[PDB]
């Protein structure tokens, strides 16, 4: 039921490390993040298709999925515990249908109509001013940005 | 819903390698076994807490990552350890589950195999047999309460588990 959020960019153009600085700003304002990321590449080995291991510091569940990939976003959230989140953040997934903000950055390698921006965008994250429908955010602004994130959920109630 | 059955025994009788031959031998018969398992060791250093390392580090509390072959799901609990057995059972997808084993709790209040090994310097007097023990798995006889299985005999060991999951349903 909490809000899933997608964030986007071209390789190159710095999420992994926008994403790092973004949780403890939102982490600093009260929420509590989850995080679910698509990446390519004995007794698990033996055959338990689904695995538990608990220890002091956390827990792991384990699922193996040798005949096709999980990619439904909505069935992997519900594997959260949202009774202890505010919001899950995505990124990675190819049919990623929920809302979603891009990433931009001049010098990086692509001129600015490259940009797809399909019906489910609703903000660019950009270091130069772009001509656009939806919002326009300062990419080197964290602090902001952790603002349009709140602000955003704030709306998402129902 | 699914049985949960644990696999109880004093450190070093051989708990953990009995289930790595067990679990093959009830995936062979068509049974598809999960598994909670305890662990001492940091669960950042492998393959998969390694990949969601940095993220958690960041403040991340939940983490998935997914990929072709599988999925991780872990959950950060600086404050208190997560020992609740039926909540893990239940954040399992038993609808493609048969039979979930259970192993190294320190508390397991369940359906429970016992395992001895003569070997092992313990005396059989010494063994704790409470109400939820359905079998000793041993290489001495016993003349026992219970049922007493070889712990040699693992296709016996699957044997016995598919007939007391018939019981259960």
């Amino acid at each position: 039921m909490i809000p899933l959020l997608a964030f986007a960019a071209w390789s190159g153009t710095g999420k992994t490390t926008l994403l790092k600085k973004l949780i403890p700003a939102l982490c600093a304002r009260g929420i509590r993040p989850g995080l679910i990321k698509h990446t390519h590449h004995e007794l698990r080995k033996a055959g338990a298709a689904q695995t538990i291991v608990a220890s002091q510091q956390r827990w792991a569940l384990m699922t193996e999925t040798p005949d096709e990939e999980e990619l439904d976003l909505q069935f992997l959230a519900s594997r959260m515990d949202t009774s202890k989140l505010d919001l899950i953040l995505v990124e990675g997934f190819k049919h990623e249908e929920i809302a979603k903000i891009v990433l931009f950055r001049d010098g990086a390698g692509h001129r600015p109509e490259e940009l797809v921006i399909d019906r489910h965008v609703i903000a660019v994250a950009s270091d130069v001013p772009l001509n656009l429908d939806v919002a326009l955010l300062d990419i080197n602004d964290v602090e902001g940005l952790a603002d349009f994130v709140v602000e955003w959920m704030q709306k998402q109630n129902g």
